[PDB]
């Protein structure tokens, strides 16, 4: 899309607003953001549940000046809890109106543990376990671990765990279990606070007597029952697979893939090797995914189908139609997703069924056509792409004007860049009608286009790599039916700055005076900065260290001066490193 400055006339546009499911704390006075552009003075009112919500009445909730922000203060009192809901911003101006997403407003709860009377769990020697934890319910998910009463981080390694779940995993119940207790912790993020769960006790039964007397034993499959089971996740979304075994020698999980190798670049092990994670999913990734529970005694697989499904997301979004009276326009919404997306289609927040009748728009499938388009019909159009798991919401409004081409930038740009390196023109313009922008070089009849020369959609124009020929004098001008308008850019192409003489690597003792040689060609019109770093961190000069212009001097060397020095030659357009190990004796 393209952006246009407040002094000309232009219908509104959300600058920022906040997140879909919006979470929040009791505490603070509370803040909700939105803000739009509008050269006509945009007006700013909201609705929840689908009834409107009037700022005036409620006393507590005020607004910003020239903006739709709103405040809440709790000074006197009240609760955020009365303001749960879905809402929704609405910024209006002569030209049209603009819709937010719905805000699932809700504030983030942190209960406490609800007391119940625990009996500690027994166990003879050697016996798999499953510690539940089942917090109260917890929006965010909270972040779960396990503590001693004594307040000390608890034993966690391969033969015993904790899932993401939240539940305490063990394999094998050993002994030592017995010496102290295991206390279920909850972290809120909002409110930073801690839920503690009254803690477990265990007791162990080992009869063995004098006379590994312990017996052994196969493993055994405990989280995931049976053979099978199905996850989604949804693309782009981290993937996390879990899988807890019982054998008496510690078991050892390996995970694998059908018929294909594991993406090393983005699977990671977490959680001593029970736990597999992965970044930014793909379709590729989606398949199914097995793991091993080997064991000296025993050795079995659990499957799970990882059906890769997905959130509505964006292939083409549709940006604004800007059109001259009888240009014809299609606006596009496209969101890839599994299970499809549904598309909804909306005029200024009414349905289509009962919006004002045109003849010009035609709506088939996921698109909608004008064909022949007018000073009718200008509004602002709506898309929700939506499925069981989530969906997105788009705007798209198209503006009628008659103005002549304009220049954007300033008059007569200077721009310098070296012989074999990428450069850019930014010569921003805009026009009614969409004028062609023209290049010209050294007052040449022929429009610079073609090899070499590359042209995007705002203007600028790229030399993919520049030759010497290039440099000079560019001219670009935007044109249309209507009128023109010309602007001026001088490139210059100079000489890079290489350091041909690098300073000697060298060994040294004790209070010998040492000097390190940099000598950089650079052109004699720039700016050059040339400094030093001593190991790996900026050097300073000081005394008994003499910088000469192309070297540098160091007097009365010891044991702590040993190292890497690092000669930095850089101009505004380049850079370039140097580096001399020096290395000190003895007495
Ligand atoms: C873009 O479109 C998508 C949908 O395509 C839309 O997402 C929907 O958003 C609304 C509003 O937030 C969600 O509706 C809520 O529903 C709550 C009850 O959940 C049940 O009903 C859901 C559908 O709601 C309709 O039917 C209910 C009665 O069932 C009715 O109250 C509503 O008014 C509405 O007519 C349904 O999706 C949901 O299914 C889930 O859970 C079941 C098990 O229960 C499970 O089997 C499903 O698989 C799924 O997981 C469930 O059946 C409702 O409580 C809530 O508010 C209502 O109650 C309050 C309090 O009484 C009233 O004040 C209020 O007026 C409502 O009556 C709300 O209505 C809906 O669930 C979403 N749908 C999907 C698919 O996610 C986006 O918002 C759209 N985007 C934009 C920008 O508009
Ligand atoms: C103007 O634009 C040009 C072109 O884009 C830039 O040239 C790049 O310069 C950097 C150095 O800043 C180059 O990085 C070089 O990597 C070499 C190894 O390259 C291979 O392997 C890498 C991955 O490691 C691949 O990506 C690449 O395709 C190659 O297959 C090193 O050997 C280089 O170091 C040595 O030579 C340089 C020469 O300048 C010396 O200064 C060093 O001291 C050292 O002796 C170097 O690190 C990069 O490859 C270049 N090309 C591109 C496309 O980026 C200019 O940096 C830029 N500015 C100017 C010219 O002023
Ligand atoms: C997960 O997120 C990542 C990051 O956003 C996504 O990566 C993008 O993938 C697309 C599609 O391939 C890329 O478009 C390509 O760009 C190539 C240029 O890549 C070079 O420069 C990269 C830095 O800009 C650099 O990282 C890369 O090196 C790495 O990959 C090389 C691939 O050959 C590999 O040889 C190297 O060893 C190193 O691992 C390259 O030097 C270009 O060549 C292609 O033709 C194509 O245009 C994007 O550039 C990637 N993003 C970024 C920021 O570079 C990834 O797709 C996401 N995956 C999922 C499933 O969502
Ligand atoms: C008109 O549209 C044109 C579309 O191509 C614009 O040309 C592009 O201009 C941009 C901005 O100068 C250039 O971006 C370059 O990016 C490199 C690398 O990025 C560095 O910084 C990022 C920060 O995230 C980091 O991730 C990277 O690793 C790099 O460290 C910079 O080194 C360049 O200086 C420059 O910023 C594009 O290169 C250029 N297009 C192409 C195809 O090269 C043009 O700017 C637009 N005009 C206007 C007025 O907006």
């Amino acid at each position: 899309s393209i952006e246009i400055p407040m002094d000309l006339t232009q219908p509104p546009t959300i600058t920022k607003q906040s997140v879909k499911d919006h979470i929040v704390d009791p505490r603070d006075n509370i803040l909700i953001e939105c803000e739009a552009k509008g050269n006509p003075a945009p007006s700013f009112h909201w609705t929840r549940n689908s009834r409107f919500f009037n700022i005036a009445k409620d006393p507590r909730v005020s607004m910003r000046r020239r903006s739709g922000t709103l405040v809440i203060d709790f000074r006197s009192g009240g609760r955020p809890e009365e303001y749960e809901g879905e809402y929704q911003c609405f910024a209006r101006n002569k030209f049209g109106t603009a819709l937010s997403n719905r805000i699932r407003l809700q504030v983030s709860k942190s209960p406490l543990w609800p007391k119940e009377n625990l009996d500690p769990v027994v166990v003879q020697e050697g016996a798999p376990l499953t510690l539940q934890c089942n917090p109260p319910p917890g929006l965010p998910s909270p972040v779960i671990f396990w503590m001693s009463s004594s307040m000390e981080p608890i034993t966690q390694d391969k033969r015993v765990s904790q899932g993401h779940n939240g539940d305490l995993y063990f394999s094998n119940v050993m002994l030592q279990d017995m010496q102290t207790d295991y206390s279920c912790n909850a972290r809120f993020h909002f409110t930073h606070t801690i839920q503690q769960k009254n803690p477990f006790t265990l007791k162990v039964l080992t009869n063995n007597p004098y006379n590994r007397g312990v017996a052994e034993r196969t493993p055994s499959f405990m989280y995931p029952q049976g053979t099978s089971s199905s996850q989604m996740v949804l693309r782009g979304m981290d993937l996390l697979l879990e899988c807890i075994a019982s054998g008496v020698p510690t078991p050892d999980i390996a995970w694998y893939k059908k018929g294909g190798d594991l993406p090393s670049n983005k699977a990671k092990f977490e959680n001593f090797n029970k736990a597999l994670r992965i970044t930014n999913v793909s379709e590729e990734d989606s398949g199914e995914y097995f793991c091993l529970a080997s064991n000296k005694m025993g050795s079995i697989r659990h499957t799970i189908s990882v059906r890769v499904k997905a959130a509505p997301y964006w292939l083409d979004e549709p940006k604004n139609l800007i059109l001259a009276p009888g240009e014809d326009g299609r606006l596009v919404c496209r969101a890839n997703g599994n299970p499809k997306p549904t598309v909804q289609w909306m005029v200024n927040g009414e349905p289509l069924q009962s919006a004002p009748p045109n003849p010009n728009r035609e709506v088939a499938g996921d698109t909608i056509i004008f064909r022949d388009t007018q000073i009718s019909s200008r509004a602002v159009y709506q898309c929700n792409t939506s499925n069981e798991h989530g969906y997105l919401l788009a705007n798209a409004f198209v503006s009628v004007l008659d103005v002549p081409p304009r220049m954007l930038s300033a008059r007569n740009q200077l721009i310098r860049v070296i012989l074999y390196n990428r450069t850019r023109l930014d010569c921003p313009f805009f026009g009614s009608p969409i004028p062609t922008l023209r290049w010209f070089k050294n007052g040449q009849g022929s429009n610079l286009d073609g090899g070499n020369y590359h042209v995007y959609e705002n203007g600028s124009l790229e030399i993919k790599m520049i030759r010497k020929e290039d440099q000079g004098i560019y001219t670009c001008v935007a044109t249309n039916i209507l009128g023109k308008a010309e602007n001026q850019v001088r490139l210059e192409v100079k000489d890079p700055t290489r350091i041909y003489r690098m300073p000697e690597d060298q060994v040294a003792k004790r209070g010998t005076t040492v000097q390190l040689e940099c000598r950089v060609k650079h052109d004699p019109s720039l700016k050059l900065t040339v400094s030093w770093l001593k190991d790996d961190e900026p050097l300073y000069i000081g005394n008994r260290m003499k910088k000469e212009d192309d070297s540098l001097t160091i007097f009365g060397v010891a044991e702590r001066d040993q190292g890497s020095y690092t000669c930095m030659a850089s101009t505004e357009l380049d850079q370039d490193l140097a580096k001399a190990y020096l290395t000190v004796l003895a007495d």
